[PDB]
This record gives C-alpha cells, sequence and structure tokens, in this order.
C-alpha cells in the first residue's frame, strides 16, 4: 500500500490514498 495508508495522520494527509 501507500506508506501513509499505514500511518493515520499521513494519509489523513492524503485522502486520495486511504
Amino acid at each position: 500500500r501507500d506508506p501513509c495508508c499505514y500511518h493515520p495522520t499521513c494519509n489523513m494527509s492524503n485522502p486520495q490514498i486511504c
């Protein structure tokens, strides 16, 4: 998966992935 989507805040900061 995208690295950030395993790390909430990261993907909150990148809705796009997750």
